[PDB]
């Protein structure tokens, strides 16, 4: 499924995502946007041969198992073809997780670079929510 940004906006909320540990509704809604283009199917293999799977690119390195990243961890118990479901709830229970882990949401790349100290309320702006 390819949210639009006020329908992702109103799911991560009901989902329990906003001020979640501190980050409010467009940190998330902005590191959607650049990891996945709003895209729940999105996959991307990384170098070191771990894959990140869906709208937040969660990586089977630590998170999710895919069957094919040796040596990695299933932090989140999951396998990672749950994180590429039209329903959201997988990958925001494990980025609950993720983000708790004390790195914050600088553990997503997109975030740190192109969200992170940016006006990130422009991400809501006009949603009902
Ligand atoms: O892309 V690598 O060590 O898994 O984070
Ligand atoms: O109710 V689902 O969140 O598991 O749309
Ligand atoms: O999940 V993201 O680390 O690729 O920036
Ligand atoms: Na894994």
């Amino acid at each position: 499924k390819v949210f639009g940004r006020c329908e992702l906006a109103a799911a991560m909320k009901r989902h329990g995502l906003d001020n979640y540990r501190g980050y409010s509704l467009g940190n998330w809604v902005c590191a959607a946007k650049f990891e996945s283009n709003f895209n729940t199917q999105a996959t991307n293999r990384n170098t070191d041969g771990s894959t990140d799977y869906g709208i937040l690119q969660i990586n089977s390195r630590w998170w999710c198992n895919d069957g094919r990243t040796p040596g990695s961890r299933n932090l989140c118990n999951i396998p990672c073809s749950a994180l590429l479901s039209s329903d959201i709830t997988a990958s925001v229970n494990c980025a609950k997780k993720i983000v708790s882990d004390g790195n914050g949401m600088n553990a997503w790349v997109a975030w740190r670079n192109r969200c992170k100290g940016t006006d990130v309320q422009a991400w809501i702006r006009g949603c009902r929510l």
